[PDB]
C-alpha cells in the first residue's frame, strides 16, 4: 500500500476509565507500526495501538462498554468486533474511515478469556496483518479455585505470514507462530507477538506456585495444542467461562480464537517451556519461557 | 470417469416413513449431479439424492433404521455409514453396485447430531467428491433448555477440492470451505455446500429470540472452529448429546465429522455472519449470514 | 548423519520394576532403528528401545519414577519428557550424550494417558524422526464404568515425514500418518507406527464386548479426529482423567499429545475400522481394524 510506505506510527497507550458501578470507556486506535516479530525481520503491522496482539482489555461481567476506535490508518477503514459483547455486527461492529473516530456500545454479560479483532472486509486480512487481542471479563463469582492462585499471566497465540500476502494467508503455511505475554498488574511483561522475547526474558515465578495462564489462540487460522513442559494442569475452565471445568489435562485444545484460563503447579526450580505441541509451529516461534525460582 | 462425462441426475427427494412407534424406512440414491459450489464453478458431485452435503435425516433416540440405496451411479459402487447407529461396518456398510440396491437395518439408540457418509473405499475419494451429510437422532427427553429456543436451524461445514483429485485431497489445501443449511420444518431453507446461497439469502430471525443450531462438521479433512458474529453461545451440547452440556462459549471446536448443538441470542437487529473462525476457510467461502428483524 | 549410515541397532526391552509401594525404576535407551513405515519404505528412525512410538510404561496414581535413559546414539544427544510428571524441564529433562546414562526422578500424582518424548532441541526433529510414546497412570480409584469393560487395548497415533528433513517436518504435510497397538496383557500385539499391521492382523473382540481404548495422538504436528466405525463412543474420558467425562461422542478430538480413555459397544459379528476421521491422514494410512467374532 503506497499509502503506507515509510509509516511507522509510534505506540499509543490503551485509555479506559469506569463510568459507572457497571459501565466503562475504552478508547484505541488503529494505526500502521513496524514490529519485529523474529530476529531482524520487521512486520509493519495493523495493530490496534501499536501492539500485535492488542493491548489487553479487562472489564467485569456485566459492564456495558463504551468503545471508541479513532482510525489513524490514511487509507484503509479499520473496525472492532469483541467476542466479549452482545451486538449488532452490522450496526455496532462496522468500519471507521481513515482520520475519522466512531463509537459503539455494548454489554459485556459473560465471564471469560474473548478474542478481538478488527471486523473490516476481508477479515482475514485484518486480523493476518496484526489486528486482533483479547478481552478478559472477570466473574461475578470467580473462580472455584481462585484461593489456590498464587501468580498469573496472559498468553496469547497468533501467527505471522508473507507481508500483506493475501494468497499466502488463504492458502499458505505459517511463517512464524508466536506467543506474546500482556500486563494484569504493574511490573508484568508487555510484549508483542514475536519468535523470542518471552525465550530471552521469560515469565517469572517461585517454586511450590500455583500459576494461572489466561490464554487465547487467536490464530488467524490455526487451532492450537497449549501444553506446560514438566506440569500438568490442575484445573482449566474452557473459554474462561467458571462452569466448563476440566481437571488433569495435559494439553489443550483452542479452536481459531479460542481461550482458556488454565492453573498448574510449579514443583521445582528451573525454566519451563510453555509451547503449542503442534511442533512445526513451536519450531515457527510458539514457545515461551517460566523460569521458576526459590525467591 | 468417461461414464460420468455429461451425466447430470436431477435431484430426488428423500423417502422416509414411520413404520413402526420405534422403526422408520429411509430410501437415498447415490447419483452424479453438477452442483455450483462457487459462483461460475461446477462441480459434477457424487451425491446421496443430488444434494451435497445430501439430505437431513431426523430420527428419535430408540429407532431403528430400515434403509435402502439405489445406486443410480452408472459404473462406481456406494454405499452409507451412519455415525448414530452400532453396525457391522463389513455386513451393513458394504457396497451396492451400479442400478442395484440394498437393505440394511441398525438401531439409532444415542441422541445427537451426526454425520453420515458413503464408506466406500477410497473413503476419502466418497467423501470430499459430496458424499456426506448429517442424520439428527432427537433425545427422548430433549435438551433442559428446550423451553427456552425460540427458533432452530441445521447447519453443515465441508470442503470442495479439485475435482477427483485424489493428490489433491490427500495433500492439498481446500480450494472452498461452505456452509449448508438443511430444513427442519416447512419454509425452512434447504441448501448445498456452496460459498454464496447464506450471504445472498441470510437464515432469518427476530429480536431477542434464542437460536438453536445443529451442526456438524463433515469435512472430509479440516476441524472447524465454530462461531457467530455478535453473541456467545448460552448453552453448547457437545455432539448433541444433552450430557455434554458447555456454557458461554464464543467458539466451538469441531473436528471432523464433529458435531454440536449451540443456541446463542440475537439481541439487536442487523446482520450475524456465522464462520469458521479459521480464517483461511471462511474467506475460502465458510460465512453464513443470520438476518435479524423487528417481525 | 554420516555416523549413522548403515545402523540398525537391535531392539532392546524395556525394563521396569517396582522397587517400593509408590516407586518404580524403568529404563530405556535412545537408539537408531530400521522401522518399516509402509510396505517396502524403511525409516532409519531416532527410538526408545528400537520401537516408534516407543514401548508402552503403565504406572500407578501416586509412583515415583526412576528413570534412566542409556544413549547409544554414537552421535546426537538424546533425552526424556514425560507428560504425566512434575518436574524442572532444565534439570531433569536434559540431555544423556552418546555412550553415556543419566537417571532422573519425579513423581506421576495424575492419572491418564500421557504423551513422552525426546526434549532435545530441535525438539520438532526428535519427535519427527520417531521419539515419542505413551505413558498410562492408572487412578487410584479406577474409572466410574471399569466394571463394564470387556476387553482393552492401547493405540497410538502419530506422522511420518520426509527422513530427517526439517524443512518438510515444519512446512510440509506428513508423508503417513499411522495407528500402531502397545501391549497392555500377555498376549496383547505390540506394533510400530506403519500403515499395515493393524489392517493385516487387526485387533481381536467378541460380539456384545464393551471395549476400552487407551488413546494419544502424539503428533508431531497434527490434531486428531478418533473414530470408530460402527459404534458411537458410550464413554470418553479426556486424557484419561475420570473427571472429564463425555458421553455419546461419535468423535473425540484430540490435540497434538493430547490423550483420552475411550468405551463403546460392539454389537455385531465383524471388522470394525478405527480412524482419524480427517480422512487425508486415514487414506495415508491412519486406518486400524477391530475384527469381531462370535468367540
Ligand atoms: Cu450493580
Ligand atoms: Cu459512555
Ligand atoms: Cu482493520
Ligand atoms: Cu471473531
Ligand atoms: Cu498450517
Ligand atoms: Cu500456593
Ligand atoms: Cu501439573
Ligand atoms: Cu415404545
Ligand atoms: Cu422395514
Ligand atoms: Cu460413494
Ligand atoms: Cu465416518
Ligand atoms: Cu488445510
Ligand atoms: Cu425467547
Ligand atoms: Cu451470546
Ligand atoms: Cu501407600
Ligand atoms: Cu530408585
Ligand atoms: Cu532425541
Ligand atoms: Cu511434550
Ligand atoms: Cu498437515
Ligand atoms: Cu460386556
Ligand atoms: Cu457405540
Amino acid at each position: 500500500i503506497a499509502a503506507h510506505k515509510g509509516v511507522n506510527q509510534a505506540p499509543v497507550p490503551l485509555k479506559m476509565e469506569r463510568v459507572g458501578p457497571h459501565d466503562v470507556h475504552i478508547e484505541m486506535t488503529a494505526q500502521i507500526t513496524d514490529i519485529e516479530i523474529d530476529k531482524g525481520k520487521i512486520y509493519k503491522a495493523w495493530t490496534f495501538n501499536g501492539q500485535a496482539p492488542g493491548p489487553l482489555v479487562v472489564v467485569n461481567e456485566g459492564d456495558t462498554i463504551h468503545f471508541t476506535l479513532k482510525n489513524m490508518d490514511p487509507v484503509v477503514p479499520h473496525s472492532m468486533d469483541f467476542h466479549a459483547v452482545h451486538a449488532s455486527p452490522s450496526k455496532d461492529f462496522i468500519d471507521v474511515m481513515p482520520n475519522k473516530s466512531g463509537t459503539f456500545t455494548y454489554p459485556a454479560n459473560k465471564p471469560g478469556v474473548f478474542m478481538y479483532h478488527c471486523g473490516t472486509k476481508p477479515v482475514l486480512q485484518h486480523i493476518a496483518n496484526g489486528m486482533h487481542g483479547v478481552i478478559i471479563v472477570k466473574p461475578k463469582n470467580g473462580y472455584p479455585t481462585d484461593k489456590e492462585v498464587d501468580r498469573e499471566y496472559v498468553l496469547i497465540q497468533n501467527e505471522w505470514y508473507k507481508y500483506n500476502d493475501m494468497n499466502d494467508f488463504q492458502n499458505g503455511v505459517p511463517s512464524y507462530v508466536v506467543f506474546s505475554s500482556k500486563a494484569l498488574k504493574p511490573g508484568d511483561p508487555n510484549t508483542n507477538g514475536d519468535t523470542f522475547t518471552l525465550k530471552e526474558k521469560p515469565l517469572l515465578a517461585k517454586v511450590g506456585e500455583k500459576i494461572r495462564l489466561y490464554i487465547n489462540n487467536v490464530g488467524p487460522n490455526e487451532v492450537s495444542s497449549f501444553h506446560v513442559v514438566g506440569t500438568v494442569f490442575d484445573d482449566v475452565y474452557l473459554d474462561g467461562n467458571p462452569n466448563n471445568h476440566l481437571q488433569g489435562m495435559q494439553t489443550v485444545m483452542l479452536p481459531a480464537s479460542g481461550g482458556a484460563v488454565v492453573e498448574f503447579t510449579v514443583t521445582r526450580p528451573g525454566t519451563y517451556p510453555i509451547v503449542t505441541h503442534q511442533f512445526n509451529h513451536a519450531q515457527k516461534g510458539a514457545v515461551a519461557m517460566l523460569k521458576v525460582t526459590e525467591t
